Order: C-alpha cells, then sequence, then structure tokens
C-alpha cells in the first residue's frame, strides 16, 4: 500500500496500537473497543470533507461513509483515544444538529455494548477475514500478536476487496 496507508511514525497518523490481556473474558472470548463514531442528524448540504474539518480539533478521522439521504455517517477515527475525545468534547453547546455516539466498526452488532462503545465477541463468530486483519491491520488490532482469550485490542482496519466479516 501508499506510504500515507502504513502507521509508522514517519506518518502524521502513526498512532500506538495498545494491547492488553482480561482474565474476566469468557473461553475463546475477545474484547474491540470500537474507533468508529455514529453521527446522525447530518444536514443535507454538508458532505464527507465536512464532517472531517469539523471534528478535527478533537481527531483525525481516517474514513466517512455517509448516506446522505438518510442524514447519518459513520466515522472512524485514527484512535482510540481520538474516538474518546469527540464524545466528551465535541458540539457540547448542540451548536450543530448533529448527535454522535458509539457505532460498531468490527465484529456482530449485537455484541457490541453501545453505552461503552466495545464488544465482547466469541472468536467463532468471527470470519477468516475478520481474524487476519484482527492481527495484520495498519491501526488498530494486535501487531501480530495471535488471538487468544482475553486479548483486547481497538477496532482494526478491515479491507473491502479480502473477505466477508462478522459486521
Amino acid at each position: 500500500l501508499y506510504p500515507d496507508e502504513l502507521n509508522v511514525s514517519n506518518n502524521p497518523h502513526y498512532r500506538p496500537k495498545p494491547v492488553s490481556y482480561d482474565s474476566t473474558l469468557p473461553p475463546d472470548h475477545i474484547k474491540v473497543y470500537s474507533r468508529t463514531l455514529f453521527i446522525g442528524g447530518v444536514p443535507l448540504n454538508m458532505k464527507e470533507w465536512d464532517l472531517a474539518n469539523v471534528l478535527k480539533p478533537f481527531a483525525e478521522v481516517q474514513s466517512v461513509i455517509l448516506n446522505n439521504s438518510r442524514k447519518h455517517a459513520f466515522v472512524k477515527v485514527y484512535s482510540r483515544h481520538e474516538a474518546e475525545n469527540v464524545l466528551q468534547n465535541f458540539n457540547k453547546d448542540g451548536a450543530l444538529p448533529l448527535r454522535t455516539r458509539w457505532g460498531v466498526g468490527f465484529g456482530p452488532r449485537d455484541c457490541c455494548d453501545y453505552q461503552h462503545g466495545y464488544s465482547i465477541i466469541p472468536m467463532h463468530r468471527l470470519t477468516d477475514a475478520d481474524k487476519k486483519w484482527s492481527v495484520s491491520a495498519q491501526w488498530g488490532g494486535t501487531s501480530g500478536q495471535p488471538l487468544v482469550t482475553g486479548i483486547v485490542f481497538e477496532e482494526p482496519d478491515i479491507i473491502v476487496g479480502e473477505g466477508v466479516s462478522s459486521k
């Protein structure tokens, strides 16, 4: 891929990819923190670039999927910290009609706690591509560490060509 698409220290979108292990998770389950925000009430005149720019003080945006007719978007930012920063501080005045909350970017929707923005996922409910992306993604994921019971990581990037998803 191109150098801008690589999570490396000379890239200005470089982010560390924290991985931890949680002994409370059930057997053959993993924990994944979302980096994806669901934004509803997107004005009709507002496009992908507008959403990216209005969020820039709080978080650098990686991708936007905007359904303009339905007036909502899914916005993936480069790190979990940045996503939490958005929910904590963005549009607290209600100056814009945008309502922001946790989205799911990875794994089945029914595994997600939408209040806290993470999923406890049984490994059998991941596809082969989900598992591959979890370990080999540029942003999020485990950075080569294999998936085992208890592992905790940030939402990994997924690649549209290369597999079906549990999402």
